[PDB]
């Protein structure tokens, strides 16, 4: 497991470890971490923090999940006060819906790309329900996010699925691995 070899790692380090999980709503965010977490991470386990933010906790473990655009606006206030320490970001986006592409892209580039405050923090982008017949290639949401154009941040695009299980654990694996290294420094 990612959150296993995590756990492990920042025990390694003797210190403590806070990942952000942003994305539009209906993406696939909490389905995510309910499985990755191998249940320990369910709706029945969520500290609610906002509207629309929900707040995990496990020893030296925290996962941060909002969802992003809609009604909800991005205060700089409310940036501070949920996602700030953050050591990784984690951005979901349901490929099988190519409608709200649009809205994806506009809140990447408000939330994470054109903020100040994400600097080398690893963003791994999950181009999730794969598993879906209208579900666009990793490489199609990559262009539909202007991601060719995100030439300051460390950034991946990894396809997956939530209810299959496919790529999850190995998109996982980098960002590990980049906040194992980056981690008290
Ligand atoms: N078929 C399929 N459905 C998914 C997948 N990921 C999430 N879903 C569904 O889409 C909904 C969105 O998940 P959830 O994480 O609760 O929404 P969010 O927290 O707003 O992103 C859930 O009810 C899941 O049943 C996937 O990979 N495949
Ligand atoms: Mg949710």
């Amino acid at each position: 497991s990612f959150f296993k070899r995590l756990k492990d790692a920042i025990t390694k380090k003797k210190t403590t470890v806070k990942v952000a999980w942003v994305g539009l709503d209906y993406a696939g965010k909490s389905t995510i971490i309910k499985r990755i977490t191998q249940g320990v991470f369910s709706d029945d386990t969520k500290r609610t923090l906002g509207l629309n933010v929900d707040e995990f906790t496990s020893d030296n473990i925290k996962f941060v999940c909002w969802d992003i655009g809609g009604q909800q606006v991005f205060r700089d206030s409310l940036w501070d006060a949920y996602i700030a320490g953050s050591s990784g970001i984690i951005y979901v986006v349901d490929s099988a819906a190519p409608e709200r592409f649009e809205e994806a892209r506009t809140e990447l580039w408000k939330w994470v790309i054109e903020n100040s405050k994400v600097g080398d923090i690893p963003i791994l982008i999950l181009a999730n329900k794969q598993d879906l017949p209208e579900a666009r290639s990793a490489g199609e949401v990559a262009r539909a996010l202007d991601l060719h154009k995100v030439l300051k941040h460390s950034y991946a695009i990894v396809p997956c699925s939530a209810a299959s299980g496919f790529n999850l654990e190995d998109a996982l694996e980098w960002l590990r691995q980049r906040i194992t290294e980056m981690i008290l420094e």
